[PDB]
């Protein structure tokens, strides 16, 4: 434990599956082919992938003590995943969402179910002993709390040997314009297809062009466009595509997204380049697309 | 582990399905492949046994519960629900394959549609031979609702048996559900005491009021059965060996707030009044005000 661990901050959340043959009709009655819970969130989800992966990895977000968390918690260290940041409240319900997935496609409907859960504060943030970790990676939420996150990052990284920084990954998923500030922080910028698309941009290409002038001098923005695979942008202005590795049956794409970014972050935390990282990055993700859950990716 | 004594002729069986049903109220219905967020979402154990069950020991009855659950966090949860009601699980059938069925209940907040996602069909149901294994003699009364009828055939005629045996007064009560409209559960009309039968099994069979489908159905059950069929906000109708086609009408609330379970309460307070001596016609009538109530409340809550 001295820089060794990756550690990804944001939610976890208990996902309630229902595998289905077709998305129902509103208002009709179908009956599921299976059943089964995961553990999910978009950092959580990165740390099934992280272990998976081989890659010591700890998760740092807010858990309600009760049954769902012991499941949760029981998940976690069954994946051998650090849980000795989670900020425990003593207020609000562990989140938990539906989620369809169509067999036949590997689309996800997700109904989420927001608790009152308060989110990682920057003084919950503050007790952290960062000299564990590599790489740090939040989850945009709470903006304003995690910028200060992020200066205390930063902060820390000015006082150590290049030899010892801590690289830094931020991802703006959900297209609410709070997020946006976050693009000026961290190494990697993982911007979604759904927060492009929500700004005019029609492709990765676009988008990457179109919002490079926001990251931080020498940060890598990396947009992921589903089956058309990602792109990335560094600072020498080169465009770095990667087609998608779909499997010849998509039956799951939920945490297809998380399972990218993790790649990604393995991989550059391996010291391979951007272009390898995001080949990468499609390969588990279109793997993870071909199976339920996340077993079997590598 | 263990189980206190449950004194001789003292409780009420149940058997059927129980659920999970997670029930999430949203503004509009999601598109596919989207992340919507509810208004609420709620975790609440349904089926028509079990719901029967929380009714009958709200009513003041002991009761118990058979049917199938598996070993894991959606069985815990339904367990506790069972017992935070009262209800005696000592009977639960534990499975080693297939979920604890879950389902996934979507209310547009809009126009109050409900899209539903059912339980998988993969835990296996109570068959004839767990059946065989229970000993009867701690229930006064046995309800089963019709599912795997071939199987539920024969633990009905494990009750004929036993009751042939006993004394009048030890003779087990029992009554059938026929609630789906499944060709396989119409056979089920044969065996009870006392039989409910559904509107939604009458209409589907082309009745169109309760007075016609126990008249038109009534053939089909044992001698000396009364048949059963509540219709909604039209109150029920029960007809026995006389002939006298009974009615009681329903009992509106002021205001209707939750009519899911209206059924199951009607059903359990039907079988608690017979099962308390009184009359079909005390008990239809008793069925349909509590029901009604219950249609006036959230949950089971506050139903006497
Ligand atoms: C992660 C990317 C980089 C290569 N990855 C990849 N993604 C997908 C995929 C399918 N659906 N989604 C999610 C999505 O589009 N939406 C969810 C949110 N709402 C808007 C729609 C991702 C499929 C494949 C594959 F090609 F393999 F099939 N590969
Ligand atoms: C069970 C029947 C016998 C009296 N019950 C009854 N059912 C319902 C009801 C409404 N929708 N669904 C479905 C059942 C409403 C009422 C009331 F009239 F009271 F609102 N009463």
């Amino acid at each position: 434990p001295r820089g060794s661990q990756i550690l990804c901050v944001g939610l976890v959340v208990l996902d309630v599956i229902s595998l289905v043959d077709k998305y129902p009709k509103e208002d009709s009655e179908i009956r599921c082919l299976s059943q089964r819970w995961q553990r999910g969130g978009n950092a959580s989800n990165s740390c099934t992938v992280l272990s998976l992966l081989g890659a010591p990895c700890a998760f740092m977000g807010s858990m309600a003590p009760g049954h769902v968390a012991d499941f949760l918690v029981a998940d976690f260290r069954r994946r051998g995943v650090d849980v000795s940041q989670v900020a425990w409240q003593s207020k609000g319900d562990t989140p938990s969402s539906c989620c369809i997935i169509n067999n036949s496609n590997g689309n996800r409907t997700i109904v989420l179910h927001d608790t009152s859960l308060p989110d990682v504060s920057a003084t919950d943030f503050e007790k952290v002993d960062l000299t564990q970790f590599k790489w740090i990676h939040i989850e945009g939420r709470n903006a304003s709390e995690q910028v200060k996150m992020l200066q205390r990052i930063d902060a820390h990284n000015t006082r150590q040997p290049p030899e010892q920084k801590i690289r830094v990954s931020v991802e703006v998923e959900k297209p609410r314009e709070e997020l946006f500030q976050l693009f000026g922080y961290g190494d990697v910028v993982f911007v979604s297809k759904d927060v492009a698309k929500h700004l005019g941009f029609q492709s990765a290409e676009e988008a990457l062009r179109g919002l490079y002038g926001r990251v931080r001098k020498g940060a890598v923005l990396v947009c992921a466009w589903a089956e058309e695979g990602a792109d990335a942008l560094g600072p020498d202005g080169k465009l770095l595509h990667s087609d998608a590795f779909p499997p010849p049956r998509v039956v799951d794409t939920l945490g297809a997204g998380d399972t990218f970014n993790a790649s990604v972050i393995f991989s550059l935390s391996q010291g391979r380049s951007v272009q390898e990282a995001l080949r990468f990055g499609c390969q588990v993700a279109g793997k993870k697309c071909g199976l339920q859950g996340f077993d079997g990716i590598v």
